[PDB]
């Protein structure tokens, strides 16, 4: 009994070994969605079409704690602010959401990269608040420690830093 | 005594996989939509309504419909249901409800005797997110529910 | 040293019946993928219908037969809803197993059948001994199985997907 | 009163365990769902051609590896149409596509032909199976496990699927 | 009661050698259902080791020449990454100054388009990569793109079938694109 025990021991970290090698493949699902992961950047685009609609790739943020009061400040390259967005109400845990593309007069943004930041109050009270961008997935690639996800421009994550799937 | 807590250890890393490898299965899902524990029922575009439901671990089930001002719009006998999931899809009078938000309440009983009845809700997905216990689905409005939660997939 | 031990396992006997139970629901989200197609549930059922269209042409729905042991004679009977035989069939010889066939739409009398459901009886035996045979339906899927007009249904009762 | 317990409880274990074995072929099928726009290459000889006209692949398996390869290609009525000198391959399946044209560099009619392949190693003949591509459109329940509808072709099991397209 | 315990104890004996043959079963399934989920590649390409890079134009009249994406993969981090591409007949039609690089794997796809500005003809071209860290060259597998086209069965187990790449295991893949 003694020596049985060690053997089945034995086998079950081996059987976890096997486990990570359908993970691998499993993470390919991901390739063709976005993500959010931390990071500040909103796009802004109009289709080669006429009459085409701006959009902008969506942002969110992540809360330790719930907050009353959430503003987003979007900036366009020279740090100008081009609008303000009053959000609401937001209890713990990760939140996305999809600007407009239009700023405060009410007109369209013209296709470019822009900036948000994220503060977060509960009764005016500071609360640590991250940033999320989008991302495409581009690809998955190996690590020394596991695969990766490749969102080219933004570069390359692992997937425990991934808030949401897309 | 070591092989033992060594083989918990380890089993617990391998709960740990699983569920995160359903995550990244949770994907599949992004475009359809569950059933999960609640009561509310929106409409939107001839009028259809988001599916409600009922599981039982009865003889006779009644299903009273309210609105959002609390009014009584129509309750519906179509029979008797076995145990497991059920899931199923105008006011009392035959006219059609109005464009807004509705709430379920569902009444189960053996014999005349009333049994636990958990009413069953639509959400649709927009994408999976990581929660604090394990990563949870994200049904928008509704908020966010874990897999084992789940009772049906539309 | 023991009766920690004894904690362990118990400990160990929950989180494994954990395993067990969320292996269960990952099945489900691989059913998924069903929705969009259709399949082979047991049943008697066959639907027919035309188009708007003009060059509209009538289709069934699809049916089949599973067996234990071989046959050499199959004869599938189509009745009505009224209990009026509309059409018989003579398919072949078979080998055990799952076979799967499409009626013409078309009666006995050599016209298409009205728009309609009708029901199926099939008789097979092998050497004038009499066999088992288990009718099959088909059905659209609708979620997760849930197939709508036909009802809900395991996976296992599932014969094929189309 | 442990012992008789443990009977069942390893037999408990089991009527479980077997039914976990069971739902694996149903998750098998949805996979394979995703596999029947494709299909699967098998023992066989059948080559097709429609319409510029093209081919359903073909292949070949081989136990060891050869310095000779050549694939003769005949029609319904058993007359050969082309002869096909393809290059050199290591042990293992090698999958190939003909071009639908005959030795004289025409286009040959639409219909079925067949392959025949022969394989040396230094003058020595060694065992080659030819194989059929077969489009897959359903997946069928077996007695002892999961099969595959491969319409025309029948029906054939995953073990025995060399490739998979 | 001698033999009725006898009985019992075979039957234990006998079912404890009936669940390990009924697992075998399962764990030869999920290689079965792995090679199902391999399947999801077949539409894919990836990238593997080489140094083969393709360039094209579509039937279509003012398209635009693309080339197939190339890689390297790195043990050490390098501050210095040179890639040269070169024709079949062997000169330099572009050379390539990548930057600082960490270890791993990393991707990139040629404009195609030589040193004067031009485009390169439609054919084959070949990479070559040299990766140092402080005037210590350092080793570099550089890495080609090849699209799947199947999943095939080997002697010992699961191939992917890359086609004019011939075939490779899974673990030979430095990247799913």
């Amino acid at each position: 009994t003694v020596s049985g025990i060690e053997k089945l021991n034995t086998t079950l970290g081996a059987i976890s070994g096997q486990i990570d090698n359908s993970q691998s493949l499993q993470a390919t699902t991901l390739i063709g969605h976005g993500v959010m992961v931390p990071g500040t950047t909103i796009l802004a685009g109009k289709g080669a079409e006429e009459g085409a609609v701006t959009s902008t790739t969506p942002f969110g943020v992540e809360l330790q704690q719930p907050a009353d009061k959430v503003t987003a400040t979007i900036t366009d390259k020279d740090g100008r602010v081009v609008r303000t967005l009053e959000i609401g109400e937001l209890r713990a845990g990760v939140h996305t959401f999809t600007w407009d593309g239009k700023q405060t007069d009410g007109t369209t943004v013209p296709n470019g990269s822009y900036n948000i930041a994220i503060t977060a109050s509960n009764g005016g009270t500071q609360l640590v608040a991250q940033p999320l961008q989008f991302a495409l997935v581009q690809g998955v690639t190996k690590g020394s420690n596991g695969n990766l996800l490749d969102l080219g421009t933004y570069g390359t994550t692992t997937l425990d830093e991934v808030r949401q799937i897309i």
